[PDB]
DNA sequence: GGGGTGTGGTAGC
DNA sequence: ATCGCTACCACACCCC
């Protein structure tokens, strides 16, 4: 047991945050792809007719754990117990849950508490723990049988689970759904056979919006083919408004006031209209919307298909610790930035930049809310406060930004016992090239 | 037009 | 117990 004032918190806070490993996952996939192609001219251009294949697999910790799972679950069964993936028993997240929990209507990142209310008397959650390093190296055979076969021009990486495939169609070639069928197939049974047993899913569109909701349909272990010309009242009709890429919880709340709660794209499709929507959510999230319903992509999203190098390049660096801050006074708070800027410089010096201007967040409890959330160690009801601050030259030196990074903080003017969580951010990036006579 | 700030939402999730 | 991370875009509103 590690408390935020040891000087191993961070390394094992780190070490057991299932979002933390994602988030590194996907960061490392995204350097490995800017060092695989420093020469290969990877864009895709204007003159290119694609194909998008989204595949994602079917819920990845909770299938990688149990095909790992110790000799205390070996009579567990895949296909017919309920199955999630976290630490606790009580207020702790799942991180995956199998398609057997969700047909109670279990969800990725319900608590634990929250899952058993939604089983039937008979019916037992079994409850297996992370095995990180084995999402790792699923994840590796995943890549690696993408590129073995030799059949992409471009392969995107979405995070530790899931990639954007492109394929080029040359003019001469009769692209055909059998083909594509084909390919679908391959690519999911080279993956199940690469992994030692897990499965993906995969969308097939020409657009990357279409691909994303082919995939959702696909779901579990299965494909979709749905291209512009395909399109149908039957498709939008089975997705919900949450299915829609950029629509999270508070867009939805407000697509579901100005349009008189729809229950499927297929509603929303019918309802609106650009300018209502605009209004409700947003004048460029509005307009993609409107593209998305019409299975098109926005100028926004393609970008990662003409110029991936520069929209896979990292612009900021950071780090957030929301959960066990329990600081006791300014002195401990002031090491733990301490330590959170070392850590982060370390990331800065092994990608070789410099950084000109930083943040600091922080979550702070509200004045009525219980000094012990009901999460252990949670950061419970707060408000957030950010401060921000230009440096002078483009530093990578500790004493400079650590010494600012605490001004910030004495600038926000928290309590340290009332802090509940800490973002530490550099926020602008400068390359350092071999001159360096000033 | 150009620049900036802190806040908020969502993509990974 | 329990591990509620991270990057980027968009916005409202300020400067000149
Ligand atoms: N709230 C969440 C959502 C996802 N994940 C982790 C666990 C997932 O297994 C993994 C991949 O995320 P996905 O969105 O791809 O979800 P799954 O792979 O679990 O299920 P599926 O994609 O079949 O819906 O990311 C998490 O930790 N917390
Ligand atoms: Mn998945
Ligand atoms: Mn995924
Ligand atoms: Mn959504
Ligand atoms: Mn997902």
């Amino acid at each position: 047991i590690v408390a935020c004032d040891d000087p191993d918190f961070l390394t094992s806070y780190f070490a057991h945050s299932r979002l933390h490993h994602l988030s590194a996952w996907k960061a490392n996939l995204k350097d490995k792809f800017l060092n695989e192609n420093i020469h290969k001219y990877t864009k895709i251009t204007d003159k290119d007719t694609y194909i998008i294949f989204h595949i994602d697999f079917d819920c990845f910790f909770a299938t990688v754990a149990y095909l790992c799972r110790s000799s205390s679950f070996s009579a567990c069964d895949f296909k017919r117990d309920p199955i999630v993936v976290c630490h606790g028993t009580k207020n702790s997240d799942i991180a995956s849950c199998n398609y057997v929990a969700r047909s109670y209507g279990i969800k990725n990142g319900m608590w634990v508490s929250q899952a058993e209310k939604m089983l039937p008397n008979g019916i037992k959650l079994i409850s297996l723990p992370y095995t990180f390093e084995q999402f790792q190296l699923k994840s590796e055979a995943f890549y690696s049988t993408l590129k073995r076969l030799n059949i992409f021009n471009l392969i995107l990486p979405i995070s530790i689970d899931e990639a954007v495939c492109v394929r080029i169609i040359p003019d001469n070639i009769h692209n055909t759904n059998t083909l594509n069928a084909r390919l679908c197939e391959e690519i999911r049974q080279e993956i199940f056979q690469g992994t030692n047993g897990c499965t993906v899913s995969i969308g097939c569109s020409d657009s990357l919006v279409l691909a994303r909701l082919a995939l959702k349909m696909a779901k579990p272990n299965g494909y979709n083919i749905t291209f512009k010309s395909n399109l149908s009242e039957e498709f939008w009709s089975s997705f919900k408004l949450d299915d829609l890429p950029g629509v999270g919880h508070s867009t939805l709340s407000r697509l579901e006031s100005t349009f008189d709660s729809p229950h499927s794209l297929n509603d929303l499709r019918k309802r609106y209209t650009l300018d209502a929507l605009k209004a409700s959510v947003g004048s460029k999230l509005g307009m993609k919307i409107h593209l998305a319903l019409q299975g098109q992509d926005d100028e926004e999203s393609l970008k990662i298909l003409y110029d991936p190098k520069e929209v896979l390049q990292r612009k900021s660096l950071s780090i957030d610790i929301n959960w066990g801050i329990r600081f006791k006074n300014i002195t401990q708070v002031d090491l733990f930035i301490e330590r959170g800027c070392q850590y982060l410089l370390e990331k800065l010096n092994e990608i070789n930049k410099t950084t000109s201007q930083i943040t600091l967040k922080l979550m702070r409890r509200c004045k009525d809310a219980p000094i012990e959330p009901p999460k252990y160690m949670g950061m419970g009801r707060c408000d957030s406060f950010s401060r921000s601050s230009r440096l002078g030259i483009p530093t990578n030196e500790f004493g400079i930004i650590a010494t600012e990074m605490k001004s910030l903080y004495r600038t926000l003017g928290c309590p340290p016992m009332e802090l509940r969580g800490l973002a530490l951010q550099f926020n602008k990036l400068v390359d350092v090239g071999p001159d360096n006579n000033q």
